[PDB]
């Protein structure tokens, strides 16, 4: 609805930064509403959905096992590692690492799973192969959150990310039990409370993944819908604001509030 676009421009005014926004019909793939749909924004932790997508495609190709245990040491630990720092003695299975990377945005879990896959270049080749010629992962955690102005490394466009997410969740690229597993992880997200979830009505479904980075970067990708079923993808990104984490959170939740009010 255009009143949501009013709120997105208002958030650019409040945050003093660019907000990229898109709302996409899950079924038809119709773009319902957009703002800066084709400008690049840093992905930050929203790439972790795409990573566990590449991992699950390998698992469906018989190339990886979800029960496989990865043993890492204190030397692999980078900043923001809530879960992995606690399982240093015994390791973690691929399943647990994708659950930690999505549910808790654990950074070492993401780096560990990236090594599995063959690194940023191989996630980027996987994206290229599914029709996404825009999104690219270049660096590892934590360097990919740097968000240098105009740097194309580690960036997506709201429209490319929205379309890639729709394919991952409804296309024939992943097995249905794999699509469901990816959706389950996103729905168990523990660390996005003040963003769209704070605006969601009771009974609605949300599966999402947020991220933050340097230079005011904040964003979220989400499949949400009434009556416990998703029917829209929403992608929101910002970068460049000098506002507090709390002000960037508030603005994204108010954009959620109007998109929900005008559903």
């Amino acid at each position: 609805h255009p009143e949501t676009l009013v709120k997105v421009k208002d958030a650019e005014d409040q945050l003093g930064a660019r907000v990229g926004y898109i709302e996409l019909d899950l079924n038809s793939g119709k773009i319902l509403e957009s703002f800066r749909p084709e400008e690049r924004f840093p992905m930050m932790s929203t790439f972790k959905v795409l990573l566990c997508g590449a991992v699950l495609s390998r698992v469906d190709a018989g190339q990886e096992q979800l029960g496989r245990r990865i043993h890492y040491s204190q030397n692999d630990l980078v900043e923001y590692s809530p879960v992995t720092e606690k399982h240093l003695t015994d390791g973690m299975t691929v399943r647990e690492l994708c659950s930690a990377a999505i549910t808790m945005s654990d950074n070492t879990a993401a780096n560990l799973l990236l090594t599995t896959i063959g690194g940023p270049k191989e996630l980027t080749a996987f994206l290229h192969n599914m029709g996404d010629h825009v999104t690219r992962l270049d660096r590892w955690e934590p360097e990919l959150n740097e968000a240098i102005p105009n740097d194309e490394r580690d960036t997506t466009m709201p429209a490319a990310m929205a379309t890639t997410l729709r394919k991952l969740l409804t296309g024939e690229l992943l097995t249905l039990a794999s699509r469901q597993q990816l959706i389950d992880w996103m729905e168990a997200d523990k660390v996005a409370g003040p963003l769209l979830r704070s605006a969601l009505p009771a009974g609605w479904f949300i599966a999402d993944k947020a991220g933050a980075g340097e230079r005011g970067s904040r964003g979220i990708i989400a499949a949400l819908g009434p009556d416990g079923k998703p029917s829209r993808i929403v992608v929101i990104y910002t970068t460049g604001s000098q506002a507090t984490m709390d002000e960037r959170n508030r603005q994204i939740a108010e954009i959620g509030a109007s998109l929900i009010k005008h559903w």
